[PDB]
RNA sequence: AUCACCGCCAAGACGACGGCGGACUGAACCUUCAUUACCUCUGUUUG
């Protein structure tokens, strides 16, 4: 919360005896303190709001600084004359009154006169006072001017009696009991702020007879004009100043009083809710209307209706859309609830804590449909790649029954298999009909998986549910239609793939290591010691933290934290470098000594590590913990020594609260989940670049990292890995040619269901499967989640769990067993379309270790996942719109070549780090034309080798093909919440209702049309990607897209919004122009990387130099499959 | 559309023309992979 700056979270609860959610305040995630008493009491939270209280009477200068002496003295006196009352009350004590004195004066406290020309210096006084006058001056100045006078009112203002900003108290009551002041006020405003259970309060208390008494004179179209006067004299200044909804609300709320004055003879607009319609609930829905308008941080002005009819519309659409997300509400919280116990109106998932446990699940059912989305797609090219076989689903009983029918397509599909399976000699010999049974299963694991209304809860269901429908090898009956029996042959076929990657296991995690040449770097006792922690891991393991970082961005961290901390004097700072090694370059892995360290560290931070920290409690956690805002506190404290009330600095990161005594790493790293969210919004309120702002929310990220690296190291040094962070660079190997220890047995005993599961998933690309098993740990990672109390109910959800994680992990473990070493399992003569010559296409990718060789194999993957896709057909003609030519090829050769000398690139990459460390090391602040011009060519070397590597081994190609996967990726995400939005949380909404409230279910009836479900079914099923000429038109999708999500308005605003910050992260960026309520004139640039930002030519000037990341080719492809064009600046 | 969206604090008199909450709500963030990978390191307070 912002509130007076005051640490902690707000928890909602049940317990009030009147049978209604609480807001409370939590410090350390275990109490509960009241907000009333706590916002009285805290000093942080007291002063803050005392400061805030100071600022709206003294404005302090803007930040969006230096104060005049006249401002600086007044805001002092008054500060001191406030600080005694408050002193003399009791709330502030003697401690506190630096932290007071530091809060009153951000800008410093210390400062020369504005003529003397010193380093610290006031800014020359105002020709007037009023210049730092707040809103707040008028009231609290009522009963004088002078600083003890000012102090009083504020004081009282807070603490006794509630003014408005007019001066006059808010509340004049005639009981026994007295008015608040603002803190408690407020207080009990936030102690309220509970999510709604009922529909009360969303009936429109207006209507027709309202609307003609109150619209006689045109109010929208008066204030509109307001709007138009404001933007006007703002836009009037020789700076451009633009207006804020903030600046517009008093305007607003004035034209508005004298529009019911006109309307009813008075400003008095209190009315009796209860008494049945009236104009000034019309007025009073209508100030809420223009309330939420001037909240806007953008455009507020542009947003306000220019007519009557446009703001009825506006109070209709926006009262149609509570009604809704009320219902959402109602409906989802009532799905979760079940029959569970309880009473709908006290059921856990109201709570802040059941909201949370609904979040993550929602998350898991996206992740999920997503998966299975692309698995659909999948098995469309698997089976039918022609579209031989108006329902668009496979898996469908009309469309199924052809499939098996058809006897070539079955026998072609065994034949295509190994893109999805790799070689599986365990399905070659099932005969015809046996064939025929596998596909059919398979087909119906699919819709067993898809098919699924579902949640996550305590008692596993979901797994239940997909156990049910997977653990078949028959389905329907012989009297009747589709009658399928699995042959033995096939089940045995089909346990056994499961069965022999987990046997296989033990080998491979062998050979992963032996490959990277640890065994070569490590004595027999520490590799064999090693390599047994890491099957131990894999094999017998409990539900681990997936909240642990990726390795390279712990590294990453850990090495600029150690470069600063080296860089300084006070040696007592190096204490926060850990011996951790930075992170490796791709090229750096070439290097023997420099693989075998990463890779050891790599396998043993996501195996062995991730198990023991994940529910390690005590000292191991605190210590890290401490540590991590230790170093914060001493990073903050050098780098901003020069700046004010520097000895006392922290970093932000000591907003955190620390680890509770009993917490495992696990649930602290949850928690601290919940903190990233907050802080997100928080940032996106300050700036609404989202880059921007997670750069500023990082800080939560870095504790994480630090707090982790320091874990790392200390479990290391623990359990005998020294030895790994010892291995340096260009070292020779300790044995030149090691005998290995014996494979691990890594057998399993996998149920049916999960070997079904299991071949449903190499349907899936693995990212996504990560992915799943990403968000299955953050969801058992949950904290406060409901529970049975049935006492073996938990022991077998935990199976379950169990076993559908150790599908996850064998999947993802066993990678590209089945295809390594082996010809491309599909035919690549199609894509000698790509070049311009065909016969360049076959030397490059056709077959007739090293460097070359590893970025052939990645590029032949990348053609695979369009082929397991059958994706050609989508975009061969874009593709070959930009054919690779031999010229391009020649070129990247010669700039390659490295058989005489250093190649050229080789040389321009070695020149720029060198020139780069230079600069950065001797003169941070500067370098010459001369170096900065050699850097520039550098860079120029560098480009044009990327640009190439991009087309020659189709980087650019597989790039647009993710890309396109991505975008509708994200708009099957909408759709996934349109299905379950109004299929699903809509309808129990309704039900709830029965015929009390038939205007609601009329209006969660309007969330569906047959064209936004006809969108949802397109999306889901990439009916929108089935042209075989042609290219995608993503801006018409997006459209389409936005229109589903209608029924929901912050979905609908969101939906752009997606798939712009998307293209902004990868350095893309899309614009669109709104016409007729349509995206439209897609163009495309990119953001450039800037080197030397900070960094000044001797000779003056910015020494700034820019590299693209893109070629102009990917560009227009871009452009291109979201039917727009490029538009470089200039 | 491109930071929105939902909700809370009612009046003894002319206003809420002011204050707020929000893992609570979307959007973000985080993420198995020897991937394209490039931006010195590091970051208080305000906002």
């Amino acid at each position: 919360m912002q509130i007076g700056k005051v640490q902690g979270r707000t928890i909602s609860e049940f317990g009030d005896p009147a049978g209604g959610l609480k807001r409370k305040i939590s410090t350390d995630g275990k109490n509960r303190k009241e907000l009333p008493a706590h916002l009285s009491s805290d000093p942080k939270a007291l002063i803050g709001q005392w400061i805030s209280g100071i600022d709206k009477i003294y404005r302090k200068p803007d930040s969006r600084p230096t104060p005049s002496k006249m401002q600086f003295d007044a805001r002092d006196d008054l500060g001191e004359a406030f600080w005694k009352l408050v002193s003399e009350a009791g709330l502030a004590q003697d401690s506190d009154y630096d932290q007071f004195k530091r809060r009153l004066h951000p800008y410093g406290d210390k400062f020369q006169p504005a003529d003397s020309g010193a380093k610290l210096k006031f800014e020359a006084d105002p020709p007037e006072p009023q210049a730092f006058h707040g809103r707040w001056y008028g009231a609290m100045s009522k009963r004088g001017n002078d600083a003890k006078e000012l102090a009083a009112a504020l004081y009282e203002h807070l603490h006794v009696d509630e003014k408005r900003i007019d001066g006059q108290p808010k509340r004049n009551p005639k009981t026994d009991k007295f008015a608040p002041g603002l803190v408690v006020a407020r207080a009990l405003g936030i102690e309220s702020s509970v999510l709604p259970r009922g529909m009360a309060r969303l009936a429109r208390n207006w209507g027709e007879e309202e609307i003609q008494t109150y619209f006689v004179v045109d109010v929208a179209a008066s204030v509109k004009e307001v709007a138009k006067a404001a933007v006007s004299a703002a836009q009037a200044f020789d700076p451009p100043r633009q207006v804020s909804g903030r600046s517009l609300s008093p305007k607003v709320g004035f034209a508005l009083a004298e529009h019911l004055e006109r309307v009813t003879g008075s400003k008095r607009c209190s009315f009796d809710p209860a008494a049945g319609p009236s104009v000034l609930a019309l007025h009073d829905e209508v100030k809420k209307t223009y309330k939420r308008l001037c909240a806007r941080g953008k455009n507020a002005a542009r947003a306000f209706p220019a007519d009557k009819t446009e703001l009825l519309a506006l109070m209709r659409h926006t009262h149609e859309n509570r009604v809704r997300n009320q219902m959402v509400r109602m409906g989802r919280v009532s799905e979760y609830r079940g029959q569970q116990a309880g009473d709908l109106a006290q059921s856990h998932y109201w709570t802040s804590a059941g909201q949370t446990e609904i979040k993550e699940s929602e998350i898991f059912v996206r992740l999920w449909v997503g998966a299975f989305a692309l698995a659909g797609r999948s098995m469309k090219a698997w089976i039918d790649p022609m579209g031989k076989i108006n329902d668009r689903d496979l898996t469908a009983a009309v469309n199924i029954r052809q499939v098996i029918s058809n006897k070539e397509m079955v026998a072609e599909a065994m034949a295509r298999r190994g893109i999805y399976f790799g070689e599986t000699p365990e399905l070659d010999r099932l005969g015809a009909e046996g064939n025929e049974g596998f596909v059919f299963a398979l087909l119906r694991y699919l819709r067993g998986c898809r098919n699924q209304t579902f949640h996550l809860g305590a008692r596993a269901g979901f797994l239940k549910e997909i156990r049910k429908e997977l653990e078949k090898t028959r389905w329907g009956k012989a009297k009747e239609a589709e009658h399928v029996v699995l042959t033995d042959k096939t089940v045995a076929a089909i346990r056994a793939i499961i069965d022999n990657d987990a046997k296989a296991l033990g080998a491979r995690l062998l050979a992963d290591l032996s490959g990277a040449f640890v065994a070569h770097y490590a004595s027999k006792e520490h590799f064999s010691t090693l390599y047994s922690e890491i099957v131990k891991a894999v094999k017998d393991a409990p539900e681990v933290s997936s909240g642990l970082p990726r390795l390279k961005l712990l590294l990453k961290r850990a090495d600029g934290v150690r470069g600063y901390v080296h860089g300084l004097r006070d040696t007592r700072k190096h204490a926060f470098a850990t011996k951790l090694p930075p992170p490796p370059a791709p090229r750096e892995l070439d290097d023997p000594a420099t693989k075998a360290r990463y890779i050891a560290l790599l396998r043993l931070y996501d195996g062995p590590f991730r198990a023991y920290a994940s529910g390690i409690t005590g000292t191991a956690l605190a210590g890290p913990a401490a540590r991590a805002k230790e170093a914060a506190t001493a990073l903050a404290q050098s780098v901003n020594v020069t700046k004010a009330y520097s000895d006392v600095m922290e970093g932000r990161t000591s907003r955190l609260r620390p680890p509770n005594d009993g917490e495992t790493l696990r649930e602290y790293l949850s928690a601290l989940t919940g903190e990233t969210a907050t802080e997100f919004r928080v940032q996106i309120g300050y700036e609404s670049d989202s880059e921007n702002a997670r750069k500023q929310a990082e800080f939560i990220e870095n504790y994480r990292r630090d707090m982790l690296a320091f874990m790392f190291e200390d479990y290391i040094r623990a359990k005998g890995f020294d030895w790994i962070l010892k291995i340096e660079p260009g070292a020779t190997a300790m044995t030149r040619a090691p005998v290995l220890p014996e494979p691990i047995d890594t057998r399993g005993q996998y149920e049916h269901w999960q070997a079904a599961l299991y071949l449903v998933m190499h349907f899936v690309p693995a990212s996504d499967v990560s992915n799943l098993l990403h968000q299955l740990r953050k969801w058992e990672a949950l904290q406060g989640k409901y529970e049975l109390v049935q006492a073996d109910a938990r022991r077998e959800a935990l199976d379950l769990v169990k076993r559908f994680r150790d599908v996850l992990v064998l999947f993802l473990k066993t990678g590209e067993a089945r295809f390594e070493g082996r010809a491309a399992p599909f035919d690549l003569k199609p894509f000698r379309a790509l070049f311009a010559n065909p016969a360049t296409f076959d030397r490059l990718f056709m077959a007739t270790a090293s460097e070359p060789e590893l970025r052939v194999a990645r590029t032949l993957r990348g053609l695979r996942q369009i082929a397991r896709y059958n994706h050609m057909a989508v975009l061969s003609d874009l593709f070959a719109k930009h054919k690779v030519r031999d010229e391009e090829v020649a070129r990247l050769a010669e700039i390659e070549d490295e058989t005489q000398e250093k190649s050229q690139i080789v040389a321009a990459q070695e020149l720029r780090t060198d020139l780069h460390d230079k600069v950065m090391k001797c003169h941070p602040k500067t370098i010459s034309p001369e170096e900065r011009q050699s850097y520039a060519a550098a860079i120029k070397t560098i480009e044009e080798h990327r640009f190439l590597v991009g087309r020659v081994y189709l980087g650019d190609h597989l790039r647009l093909h993710r890309l396109m996967m991505d975008v509708i990726g994200r708009l099957i995400d909408y759709a996934g919440a349109y299905e379950r939005d109004t299929g699903t949380f809509l309808i129990n909404a309704s039900k709830q209702l029965g015929a009390g409230a038939d205007w609601a279910v009329t209006i969660a009836g309007a969330a569906n049309t047959d064209a936004r479900t006809q969108t949802r079914k397109d999306l889901a099923h990439f009916n929108v990607l089935d042209r075989a000429d042609g290219t995608p038109d993503l801006t018409a999708l997006v459209n389409r897209a936005r229109e589903m999500m209608a029924y929901d308005r912050k979905r609908k605003n969101a939906v752009p919004r997606s798939i712009l910050d998307m293209l902004a992260r990868l350095g893309l960026t899309l614009k669109w122009q709104m016409k007729d309520h349509l995206l439209q004139d897609a163009t495309i640039t990119q953001a450039a990387i800037k080197h030397l930002d900070k960094v000044r030519l001797t000779v003056g000037g910015p020494a700034a130099v820019t590299e693209a990341r893109f070629s102009q080719d990917y560009l227009q492809m871009v452009a291109a499959v979201f039917n727009g064009s490029v538009q470089n600046p200039k």
